[PDB]
């Protein structure tokens, strides 16, 4: 795109504050940044703060979201849809034009892990750009295994394809497909959707820990097996619902767009993979690590 | 196929008639129909009754299906085989040769949304030439969160490939990936599986309704990610079993011949797509819209 | 693999023995082997014990297994990595050398029905070329409907590409997907993942029978969309562990390395397919046969 080719557009913090009990203020961008998504290979994505995926957005069971959309594109329309909320689409989730800005209020009342991403027609391409996010709604009443839950962490799956190619984005094969961590609290890691970042720096844990993990995958094509190796999980919510509550499972299967709040234990030190078990994919990048030293530490 | 050439049959509607409390006779044909699967792009379907996905088909649970199939194809055999039922696949599915006709007899005897197709070998080139549909079985009991629900849809994901190209059916991407939607009752609309009718002629409701879908991907080959845009699912049924319940769900992941009762809440007037959330499918022509409007019309 | 070249080790059988009330030893060799895996073709697997998918392991929950493993390749390592215990990956599943062995301990406290393979690196081209199976871990407790059970049989999914290449294996769509059986006791069949045997050898039962299947989709890569022709599963366990109880099922959706028990009647005489509804993977291979006759028996 002509009037990208140059811009890099640095990243801006999310802008969040609650204004009431069950009212909450939300502003992001959308800009043009340039994010390394594998040693070497520089992709202009579009994104959400200069991040792909974007920020992580945390809110509770019942909050009303008045959110804002400042778009930095200088040429392209970009538009916000939460998938934790009930709003007129038509409405509520409307382009955003260049320079311009946007403010929308719609209610989030349904605990889970949900898919952000642009509404902007054609939504592949702005999803497959890096248009792509995770809105966490906390259970108001928490969840059945929050008393034996040591650690959380949030992960993300997302593919990457030729750079703004249309024909490859609906008849390719994934380029890469990765895994990104968010933070859940400030000294938590924080990272873009890269084939490298989670194998160099990975997550870590404590022997005998049970962690938690909510997970989506944002796709925007494939689905997910996801899957720790040398361990089972104990507990499984689909959806991150707490109602639906599955248990032992080895591996879960995610639709594009599905989420998970997945709890498990670690029993001795050392490096555990964490892999989508559809193996070509794995291949391509979507291999994260989970390290257990006897400290928690390192 | 030399005996194809020019040959269209003009669509024969379901022959369908209670003959005992528990029993129902169905007749249905097997024909071959141009059908407009894209503007401008006409596919000569093997259909049954010259629809594609076939006609729905609506008994209740413990009925007894006396059903016929008059084969109206000049050349191939055709078969029918329901999910629904319990029988013997090599005496009760078996092939209706041209201008001939068969009667088979069996149960349905578990409630849900199930799939049916032709039988006969290579069984993907008859579901991806057209030969496929749903056949709902009513729950004796009901669903428990019926006393909410204020209408009801039924919609039926299928994809189309190159015209009868086996390498395409096993090796390729699909052309289309098409939502249809069948009629629960006359002022229903009923259509074909194309990539534009349901977005010109959206399914309509009214502001505050909770709706109820019932769906099922038909394939032939891939899985589906189904998700209304701008509300969660209240309430889902794998299958349509009233025993599968789960709550709160953003996207639902169907097998292909997967299906599920689906139910959620419009809040705000407006056009709501309805998408498989792969969005490579989306983009190949797998969205529909609901318009929901103050009063329900328009 | 030029050391590959003439390699052809016979198959080796599995040595297991119980060495305490809840502690078991099992001893596997890595080995390569020839597989007949259409008419005509043949494939120098890397297998556990000459077999491909692996023999078949059977323990119950809260075994501690003592795992060797014999490395008779000349060249290549292998390890193994069971989905079914708690371990250290990077302790307890590491590569065993050439004409070297490996004893690792670790405990099955989870009950199901899990993949089993190499953790190798690249872990793609090891479970690509042969190395996987399943180990069954039973419950303390049995499911909640053992006593209606008949006849219980092992199936696994697999595909197989073309042979050891690694463009192929991450971008190639799969030459052949199949079923293999394997046996809960001597009697049952024992085969290997082809696209024939069970064509040409059905599994047996009897009319009126309920049939329990074991089934997991190891992969590596595809989804599995699995159904038995002419019935409708009546209870479903996801992963084999019984807390997770769906009913009514027409196809259970497995994701790669998923597992499920399924439980359904046959009320008729005749022969039941037993397919992926995926179509374009059953027509490459993956349609296996049940055949039901009136005493169990042809
Ligand atoms: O309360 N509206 O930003
Ligand atoms: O065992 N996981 O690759
Ligand atoms: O009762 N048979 O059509
Ligand atoms: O939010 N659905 O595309
Ligand atoms: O008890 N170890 O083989
Ligand atoms: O009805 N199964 O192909
Ligand atoms: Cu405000
Ligand atoms: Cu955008
Ligand atoms: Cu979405
Ligand atoms: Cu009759
Ligand atoms: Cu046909
Ligand atoms: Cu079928
Ligand atoms: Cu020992
Ligand atoms: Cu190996
Ligand atoms: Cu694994």
């Amino acid at each position: 795109i002509a009037a990208h080719k140059g811009v890099n557009q640095a990243p801006v913090p999310l802008k969040m504050e609650r204004v009431g009990p069950h009212d909450v203020h939300i502003e992001m961008t959308a800009q043009i940044t340039d994010i390394e998504i594998d040693k070497g290979k520089i992709y202009k994505a579009w994104t959400f703060n200069g991040q792909a995926p974007g920020p992580l957005v945390v809110v509770n069971e019942g909050d009303t979201i008045h959110f804002t959309l400042k778009n930095m594109d200088p040429v392209v329309p970009h538009s916000m849809d939460f998938h934790a909320v009930h709003a007129s689409p038509s409405k509520d989730f409307i382009d955003v034009m260049p320079n311009k800005s946007g403010t929308f209020t719609y209610p989030a009342n349904k605990p889970g892990v949900f898919m952000y991403h642009a509404g902007t027609k054609p939504v592949l391409q702005h999803i497959a750009n890096g248009m792509h996010g995770v809105i966490i709604v906390k259970p108001k009443n928490g969840y059945p295994t929050d008393k034996e839950v040591d650690r959380e962490y949030v992960l993300i799956q997302n593919e990457w394809y030729k750079y703004n190619d249309m024909n490859d984005f609906q008849n390719g094969v994934p380029s890469y497909v990765v895994f990104s961590s968010k933070a859940l609290k400030p000294g938590d890691p924080n990272t873009n959707g890269d084939t490298f970042t989670l194998k160099e720096k990975p997550l870590l844990a404590k022997v005998g820990e049970k962690i938690r993990l909510y997970i989506n995958n944002v796709g925007p094509n494939e689905v997910s097996s996801f899957h720790v190796v040398g361990t089972v999980f104990d507990d499984v919510y689909l959806d991150g619902n707490p109602n639906n509550h599955l248990q032992g499972m080895q591996t879960v299967m995610l639709p594009a767009s599905g989420g998970a709040v997945v709890e498990f234990t670690v029993t001795r030190p050392g490096t555990y993979p964490i892999v989508t078990h559809q193996f070509n994919h794995a291949q391509k990048g979507a291999v994260a690590m989970l390290k257990v030293t006897e400290t928690g530490e390192d």
